């Protein structure tokens, strides 16, 4: 009962009276914490950044008599990383190896994002995971896509290749998360090809490509100048399947502005408005820019007739193009 009442403390964010509580159940002989509620209780602390009650809980255990075990070791060496001490994480890694405390997984995967976080070298980052490997660290699905954004963290573009081929070359390979960031590294290098390969390895997995996913590289595409490349990718998209807001069509139309086809763009809205896709005050405003600039004033002002009728609001930067479009028309 103890314990659940300081989950639910914490799930609150109590740590004043979780701490009393703890404070005062520590003179109680009926009431002694044990290593369970001493471990809630430096969660809590660290959740609200009180870093030196934390150490002081942590250290009033063993004059407490209470048991140390390596949940807390990886409970302080994350509340260092997500400050981005990645030299404390390090440090207190070593002194649990030091004190005969085997590490388990997730202390290896919550150094290795402290030291990602941190902007250790990616030298660093291989060496840790070099010795996890050799004292036997077990992979895990989560710590899998945490590890293929190891590589994309270190930039370097061997790595940001290496990031995508972890899962493919071994075979093993989560189906959205891993694939999402390694074609977030392959791209600041340079996804030559590999931005096709990042929608077809996600969707041909067994899991169908997330919409989502599919609109975070398709907009990057479109900053690759990838026309034909996102235009292949956006009927891939439409291959794909995903239900998919109309927020991912505005974004490639805006793109397809610049291209100006005209019909390109009359074509895709029909569809995307008879999907249930309303087009959004930013795909309005977009429609309108891209419409406006190649002229169609008339067509303007019958989208103004249009938004109405759909009841969307117009918003500032939605009425002012349109009183431009009156004004050049």
């Amino acid at each position: 009962d103890f314990s659940h009442v300081f989950k639910e403390f914490a799930a609150r964010g109590d740590w004043q009276r979780s701490l009393r509580l703890f404070k005062y159940m520590q003179r109680q002989i009926w009431c002694k914490p044990n290593e369970h509620i001493y471990t809630l209780m430096i969660g809590i602390l660290g959740r609200e950044g009180l870093l030196d009650k934390a150490f002081e809980i942590f250290d009033e255990m063993p004059s407490h008599s209470v048991a140390r075990t390596v949940f807390s070791y990886t409970a302080i060496i994350n509340a260092y990383g997500r400050n981005g001490q990645y030299g404390t994480s390090l440090q207190l890694l070593e002194k649990m190896k030091q004190e005969k405390i085997i590490p388990s997984i997730l202390t290896y995967n919550t150094v290795i994002n402290s030291c990602a976080r941190g902007g250790h070298e990616w030298e660093g980052l291989l060496s840790l995971f070099a010795e996890m490997r050799h004292e036997g660290i077990q992979p895990d699905l989560v710590t899998y896509n945490t590890l293929l954004s190891a590589c994309s963290s270190r930039g370097l573009g061997d790595e940001a290749e290496m990031v995508f081929r972890t899962m493919n070359e071994a075979g093993i390979l989560p189906d959205v998360t891993t694939y999402s960031y390694l074609v977030d590294t392959f791209g600041k290098l340079g996804k030559l090809e590999k931005v096709s390969e990042l929608l077809m390895e996600m969707e041909a997995g067994g899991t169908s490509p997330e919409v989502t996913s599919y609109n975070v590289l398709l907009e990057a595409y479109a900053h690759s100048g990838s026309m034909k490349e996102a235009m292949d990718v956006f009927r891939q998209m439409q291959t794909a399947g995903c239900v998919a807001n109309a927020e991912t069509y505005s974004v490639l139309l805006n793109l397809y502005g610049k291209n100006g086809r005209y019909d390109q763009v009359r074509d895709l809205f029909l569809e995307m408005k008879m999907s249930n896709t309303e087009p959004d005050a930013d795909t309005y405003n977009i429609l309108i820019q891209v419409f406006g600039e190649g002229g169609y004033f008339k067509e303007v002002v019958t989208l103004f007739h249009d938004m109405v009728e759909e009841k969307v609001e117009p918003n500032m930067e939605t009425y002012e193009g349109l009183i431009y479009a009156c004004g050049k028309g």
